[PDB]
């Protein structure tokens, strides 16, 4: 094959370390660090308004339009040295309103019929996310209960920032990604468990 290598953090301290060493070289304004901190205590509220009005902020309250602009700005400084793999956790409503109450049997195991409906609906296709993408350097335990697990592959030089410390209200080994990002679902298979779906997306960029 003609496949490229991505660094996957196999240990928490190794991630925490590489992580903090990237926080240094960013040099974020005081203004942004509070936009990122407010973003971690409101990630739900903001991304919701972002997926909604499909990227338009010229209707958002003043407070917001500014924060949104500040978050975007911050990414001019937060890129990644080399190719990396990030981990995200999602609930069924992520795949669609139809998988909401169809994806998992009351046994907790994944329904192989709904799984195929999804595999056909997304495999080898590009998805577009309107809000920001919170992720982790590893499959931390704040996912693991979540039925869907995406594994992003981010290319050298792409916007990605280790905001773990910048906000105390940032998840474990948290790594933010720019809004409006577009990735390509390259693989879907069930965990060697029975309950999950292990997606393998390939990021491309943000427009
Ligand atoms: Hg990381």
């Amino acid at each position: 094959a003609y496949s490229n290598t991505y660094q996957e953090f196999t240990n928490i301290d190794q991630a925490k370390a590489w992580g903090n060493a990237q926080y240094k070289k960013y040099g974020l304004s005081k203004s942004e660090k509070e936009a990122i901190v407010s973003y971690t205590k409101s990630a739900s509220e903001i991304n919701g308004k972002l997926r909604q009005n499909k990227g338009v902020i010229n209707g958002f309250p003043s407070n917001l339009i500014k924060q949104v602009e500040l978050l975007d700005k911050s990414f001019n400084k937060m890129k990644t040295p080399e190719n990396i793999m990030l981990f995200r956790g999602d609930d069924p409503a992520y795949l669609g309103t139809e998988f909401q109450n169809t994806l998992l049997n009351s046994n907790g195991t994944i329904n192989k019929t709904a799984f195929e409906k999804a595999k056909a609906k997304f495999l080898n296709k590009d998805r577009l996310e309107y809000g920001y993408i919170s992720t982790s350097c590893m499959n931390v335990s704040q996912f693991a209960g979540r039925p869907i697990i995406t594994k992003f592959k981010v290319a050298k030089g792409s916007k990605a920032g280790y905001i773990d410390p910048i906000s105390a209200f940032a998840g474990q080994l948290e790594m933010l990604l720019p809004r409006h990002s577009t990735y390509h679902i390259d693989d879907m298979r069930l965990s060697s468990d029975g309950k999950q779906i292990i997606i393998t997306a390939t990021m491309m960029g943000t427009a």
